[PDB]
């Protein structure tokens, strides 16, 4: 009767925090989304002006009088391509998550 009025007390303590908490959580969710969407499009424009610059040099490479550095050079920007491409890729995930997430709660 008593201590049962005071463990409802508790456990509405308990919900109201835990509904904050779930609240909290979902609202960085969607912050940490809405980041990785706008660094994925800083990162799209980069990887694309990127990608044509390393196409050239490597189309040029053979009719350049420094033709050993031209193809260095094309090596080194596909290699930090590659990188792009995993970090474009894991900031894409991040929103996909989301917007899973957000739709199971509807």
């Amino acid at each position: 009767a008593a201590s049962l009025v005071g463990e409802l007390q508790a456990l509405d303590a308990e919900y109201q925090n835990l509904a904050n908490q779930e609240e909290a959580r979902f609202n960085e969710e969607r912050a940490q989304a809405d980041a990785a969407r706008q660094a994925l499009a800083q990162n799209e424009q980069v990887y694309n002006e990127l990608s044509q610059r390393a196409q050239r040099l490597q189309a040029e490479a053979n009719t350049r009088f420094y033709k050993s550095q031209y193809q260095e050079a094309a090596s080194k920007y596909e290699d930090a391509l590659k990188k792009l491409e995993a970090e474009m890729e894991q900031q894409k995930a991040v929103i996909s998550d989301f917007e899973k997430i957000q739709a199971l709660r509807a």
